[PDB]
């Protein structure tokens, strides 16, 4: 039956403050292929995020990408919120900084 999503959150370019960038969430390895993804800014859903079509590879692996433009500042927490089998997991963007 079941396997939990792997959730990876990153930016397209180096995540320096005040610079326009893209926040990306890559979600993979989940069974069943029934999932939802949201990108959050301080715990609030970011609008106009775009999600790839569900991909399916090698007879077993599903993956999805959700992305949105963002401008990271010091005090703001960006995250990816993924609900699978009615359980939500939140993964914070690890800026560094």
């Amino acid at each position: 039956k079941v396997s939990s999503p792997k959730i990876q959150v990153y930016s397209h370019y180096p995540g320096e403050y005040g610079k326009e960038n893209t926040l990306i969430c890559y979600v993979s390895g989940f069974h069943p292929p029934d999932i939802s993804i949201e990108l959050l800014k301080n715990g609030e859903v970011i609008a106009d995020a775009q999600q790839t079509d569900l991909a399916f590879e090698k007879g077993w692996q599903f993956h999805l990408t959700k992305s949105v433009s963002f401008k990271p500042e010091k005090s703001d927490e960006y995250s990816c919120s993924v609900r699978h089998m009615s359980k939500t997991k939140k993964i914070v963007w690890e800026s560094n900084m």
